[PDB]
């Protein structure tokens, strides 16, 4: 007895079962190919029910790209990365196809409800998760429950206001990159620029201390806005940390009041690149099963 | 009966009975004089108390100065203008002294729960309440209830980012009248203030135009941490009215996407200066009825 569950990322959709206790059992990997469109993606989607039918899977949890109302399961808005994806009611499409219960949820409000089942948020009832990668996006949990919004797209920190512009321009991964790209010449990975930073050459420290700060000026953003009591940080150049968690902290914590730090924690992601799969896991568990 | 409601300002000491539908009975005025510590605090709390004795209130409602956790009714930070006050479990002092249900809670927890009861917020369950005077703040309301954070000083939005620097030291009341200070050498009132605006005085419709772009800056970060559908604002030169809620809300819509503005209304606050004495008022009413 297991859960189908299907990430589909801008770049890559990762696939696998999941346990009804949000263990992965097995993952696969294929290209998404965003740019042939929502044909595509649903080809590949049947590929995916194919090889795993006869595992017997009891619904299709999905978490996707862009702007999504998880309630029930609709792309509404976002980067038109995916040629007729806005618009698309997933669950509509694959609950008549598959006669199988569907839920479609946004990729980071997945990644929080992984991270709230089994990972780094096992023991919490509050947290706000943040996902850095080509962009920030965060997932809010508030007394148990994730906060989608109004309009189901709170968290969007990317697109709030630091110094220097948008959170997003400054302080995701891809800012990262385009920093040094900016200031070396050279387009790295998020792992070779922190190799060389422990190689201790000059011009990455400062260039990545100077990134660090642009983090914490939205995070305290954040923390103002919603005095959470931990933050998980996930993604991409996360990878580093610890080391990374406490500079992360060291910084933030000169530009918060007594108030807002004296209570506050922030540690890493447990689950990697799984929540996601595992998030969407316990949204169609929520849908299933109680009622 | 009644509630004997008493809202501490740093400078103003209003008080008065509110009736069980929240309407103000009876409003007084008295000076803070906060430099004189919290026995100073004690005692206009207590011929506040004498006055109205003989009414026999179901209770004191205090709205208190500086950061507050309100579910206990303990001062636990802000600003130190009165000496003694941080610290303070006003709610344990008078229960004992007075012997009826007490509660505290900060300033703008008790203009939202005003407006929630009463006001604005009449007939909502979700929305942000800010006040622009003297600095900026917030009460949020989700799912019907106070929304306090991990540490009871959520919706502190006066120290968020914007490009300019601190949210606060830019868009409240008193950095449009530094503003005005700044550019002309003279120290007008807001009132003042927007009356040379309609006088089409392009100094003072300069200034402004440049003070919106500020609150709207900052607002646009509150839209993408929560995406409320409902916002009220309140205090200071929001005494303007329509006229300048309309020009808010522009200014604002040009900066959020489709979904964060789709369903938005930005309202302002109905109770004036009254919204805090009926919020903590609506607080007390809470603590006393259950079975």
């Amino acid at each position: 007895m297991n859960i189908l569950a299907i990430d589909i990322g801008g770049t890559m959709i990762k696939y696998g079962l999941v346990s009804f206790d949000g263990k992965i059992l097995s993952t696969d990997k294929i290209k998404t190919e965003a740019s042939k469109g929502l044909n595509n993606i649903l080809n590949k989607i049947d590929n995916i029910f194919k090889r795993y039918k006869e595992n017997n899977p009891v619904g299709i949890a999905v978490s996707g790209t862009g702007q999504i109302n998880g309630m029930i399961g609709k792309v509404i808005g976002g980067n038109p990365i995916i040629p007729n994806w806005i618009g698309t009611n997933l669950v509509k499409i694959l609950e008549e196809k598959y006669n199988l219960p569907i839920v479609l949820e946004n990729d980071v409000n997945c990644v929080a409800l992984g991270e709230k089942w089994v990972g780094a948020g096992k023991d919490l009832s509050n947290f706000i998760c943040l996902t850095i990668g080509t962009g920030i996006g965060g997932g809010i949990l508030l007394n148990n429950q994730l906060f989608r919004g109004e309009n189901f797209v709170a968290g969007e920190f990317g697109h709030i206001l630091i110094k220097k512009g948008e959170f997003e321009q400054f302080a995701s991964t891809t800012a990262l990159i385009r920093l040094v790209k900016e200031r070396t010449g050279k387009t790295l990975n998020g792992k070779e620029i922190f190799d060389l930073e422990k190689k201790e050459i000059l011009e990455y420290q400062e260039i990545i201390s100077e990134w660090i700060e642009n983090l914490t000026d939205g995070l305290s953003s954040i923390i103002y806005c919603f005095n959470p009591a931990n933050i998980i940080l996930g993604g991409g150049v996360i990878e580093q940390g610890e080391p990374l968690i406490n500079r992360i902290k060291n910084s933030l914590f000169k530009k918060i009041g007594p108030q807002f730090k004296e209570k506050l924690n922030i540690t890493q992601a447990k689950l990697g690149n799984n929540a996601g799969m595992i998030g969407a896991s316990y949204l169609l568990l929520e849908k299933i099963n109680k009622r």
